[PDB]
């Protein structure tokens, strides 16, 4: 009741705000603090009178004290006060060792001793080997000076608590704007980037080397439906490289520099109420750093969101916390602070809302629709847009100025009922070969067919994995029509069923007939038959080749399917080798090393 720890840990209080008050000015400006203290770090307070407590558990009060204290007579506490003051100066060496406090007085210059009690208080405080936080306050009712004397202390000690206690106070944002605006409204054309990712102009002069920073336009030559059934669509593009003079071999990646989609950009420039058209630059406020933009400018809005932003994926904690003082609904601004904190229900609203939901920025705004912010700050804070990499269907060999590309289109609806479109395969789909060009490069791989002809291949690649060993069987075909003897070609694909989702049905059929591919394995799931199945149904014949000095090749989007294929291979080496598991995944890391057991697995 009157044990000032007990009850402070009883009612689970934060911090203590005490006063001693005779005709409550104190009473006043304690009241006024606590209400602050709440307003700015949610804390849970006690205020309590004084002379409503003995204080014998002062040093036993976990929490920090704020203590408001006023002067009456030698420097004496207010009469009322007794109690609080007999245990101040009574207190010995080391009896509020863990005392953490903040002091203010109150007193009146024109009387003998000014702010007697909080000088007083104080000395007994340290002496006692309490700890003080922040400048110790005096009031001067004599000067007229209270109010500003205590606004002045208390802007001081949330300074020192900011610290103490960690957090910041609510009302604020420490934004840091790391670009800056200015409005190209006149400039001509030719000096204005339109999509183009290195040099300026290089979408149009293209001169070699096509690579990374500087991609090479390529037509579309081809762009069908590889599938017969209607869930999914894959799809097998052809991309003419003629004159471009880049060379590439199969197991080789072809990279790609989509579009986002313009529906999506312009339904984006219509809820910012930005003009999109307006041509600008974002120029680094760090004047000295290497990044003098975001992305390539001067540019458009438009050409920003449409060819050099990220606006389809989940947007990071960082842009929720910047983007959260344009939410004007205060609920909203709450969400979005909560979802960019790093507490642990925050963090888990955000998995939920944000990355499970896939809300892209667009869907943050709709389903958030008093969060405005302006189009450049946007710009400034979504992430750069990726290339998007594709295993090369084709060889060289037998195409040596066409890249074939095999992808399944994303397409698919959320948890809140939309419906989320893949960027690059959504692109790739639409692009029409009756120019339709899209940006790529090559980059090479160490994923190859063995250049000893001779030497076996055993390819594992279910689903679109099956993308580079079209290109190792049109190689290896090449091959036999060109004479060489080739060893055994082996695929074991996989998919659900024959009638939905059989990859190239017809060439692997007549790739098989030619004896271009001397094993058609596929494992149609719809019992739950995988291709691991078939790699031990067949393991007797597999540990010949093998052992003959036979490559193998993992590809595919799963990294378990690799882990299973491994896990495969292990039992079979170990029963047909006749070997410890141990040496058995030695000797599968061996074929690694050798460069006879390759993986293109894409996660
Ligand atoms: C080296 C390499 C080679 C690759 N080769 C091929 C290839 O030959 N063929 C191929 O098909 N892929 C391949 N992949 C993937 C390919 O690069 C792209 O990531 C893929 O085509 C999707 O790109 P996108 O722009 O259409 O989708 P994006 O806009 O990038 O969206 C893809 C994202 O959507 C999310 N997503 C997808 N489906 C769902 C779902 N149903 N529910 C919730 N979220 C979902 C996932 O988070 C995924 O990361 C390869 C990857 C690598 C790293
Ligand atoms: C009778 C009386 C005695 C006072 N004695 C002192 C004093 O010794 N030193 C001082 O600094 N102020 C003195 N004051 C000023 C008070 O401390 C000041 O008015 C203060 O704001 C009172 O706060 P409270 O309302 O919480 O009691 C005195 C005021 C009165 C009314």
């Amino acid at each position: 009741n009157r044990d000032i720890a007990q009850v402070v840990t009883e009612n689970n209080k934060n911090y203590l705000v005490l006063y001693a008050s005779q005709t409550g000015t104190a009473e006043d400006y304690a009241k006024k603090f606590s209400k602050e203290l709440v307003a700015k770090f949610n804390l849970n307070v006690m205020c309590a009178d004084v002379e409503n407590y003995d204080f014998e558990s002062l040093n036993d009060v976990p929490v920090i004290v704020s203590i408001f204290i006023s002067t009456y007579g030698e420097g004496d506490f207010p009469d009322g006060a007794v109690n609080f003051e007999d245990f101040i100066c009574n207190a010995e060496a080391g009896a509020l060792s863990n005392l953490r406090y903040n002091m203010f007085g109150l007193g009146n210059s024109t009387y003998e001793f000014f702010n007697g009690a909080a000088k007083k208080a104080e000395k007994h405080l340290s002496a006692a080997g309490a700890i003080r936080l922040g400048k110790l306050g005096e009031a001067d009712d004599g000067a007229g000076t209270t109010d500003e004397d205590y606004m002045a202390w208390k802007d001081s000690i949330l300074e020192v608590l900011k610290d103490e206690l960690g957090v910041e106070a609510t009302g604020e944002e420490s934004s840091i704007r790391q670009y800056e605006l200015v409005v190209h409204t006149d400039i001509d054309a030719a000096k204005v980037y339109m999509g183009e990712m290195g040099r300026l102009k290089s979408y149009e002069n293209q001169k070699p080397p096509f690579d990374a920073k500087n991609p090479f336009l390529a037509a579309v030559t081809t762009n069908r439906k590889l599938n017969q059934g209607t869930e999914r669509h894959l799809m097998h593009l052809e991309l003419d490289i003629s004159d471009s003079k880049i060379r590439y071999e199969s197991g080789d990646h072809v990279a790609v520099y989509p579009a986002n989609d313009s529906a999506l950009v312009n339904q984006l420039g219509k809820i910012l109420g930005a003009d999109l058209d307006v041509v600008m630059s974002l120029n680094n406020l760090d004047e000295e750093s290497n990044k003098k933009h975001p992305f390539p400018c001067p540019t458009s809005y438009r050409t920003a969101l449409t060819y050099y932003l990220d606006i389809t994926n989940p947007p990071r904690t960082n842009v929720l916390y910047e983007l959260a003082q344009y939410a004007s609904e205060p609920s909203e601004q709450e969400l979005l602070r909560k979802m960019a904190s790093s507490s642990g229900e925050g963090k888990e609203l955000y998995l939920s809302w944000v990355v499970e939901a896939r809300r892209h920025i667009l869907a943050i705004l709709q389903d958030c629709p008093s969060l405005r912010p302006p189009i450049d700050h946007l710009c400034e804070l979504l992430p750069r847009l990726q290339a998007r990499y594709y295993s090369i269907a084709s060889s060289s060999k037998v195409h040596p100025n066409s890249v074939h590309i095999c992808a399944v289109v994303v397409e698919y609806e959320t948890k809140a009922g939309r419906i989320n479109k893949g960027v690059a395969t959504n692109w790739l789909r639409a692009k029409e070969p009756a120019r339709a060009l899209v940006p790529m490069f090559v980059r090479k791989s160490q994923f190859r067919l063995p250049f000893k002809a001779t030497t076996p291949v055993i390819m594992v690649g279910p689903g679109t994995g099956v993308a580079p060993f079209i290109g190792f069987i049109q190689e290896r075909a090449w091959l036999r029509q060109q004479g060489k003897e080739v060893g055994e070609t082996l695929l074991y694909y996989g998919c659900r069923r024959s009638d939905e989702d059989y990859l190239y049905r017809e060439e692997l059929a007549q790739f098989h007939r030619d004896g271009a591919l001397t094993q058609l394995n596929v494992a149609f799931s719809r019992h739950k038959v995988y291709v691991q199945h078939l790699l031990k149904q067949d393991r007797e014949h597999l540990w010949k080749l093998i052992e003959g000095g036979a490559h193998i090749y993992v590809c595919g989007d799963a990294r378990n399917m690799a882990r299973d294929v491994q896990n495969t291979f292990y039992d079979i080496v170990a029963e047909l080798g006749a070997m410890e598991h141990a040496q058995a995944v030695d000797y599968i890391k061996k074929l690694m090393t050798k460069g006879r057991y390759s993986l293109d697995v894409w996660s």
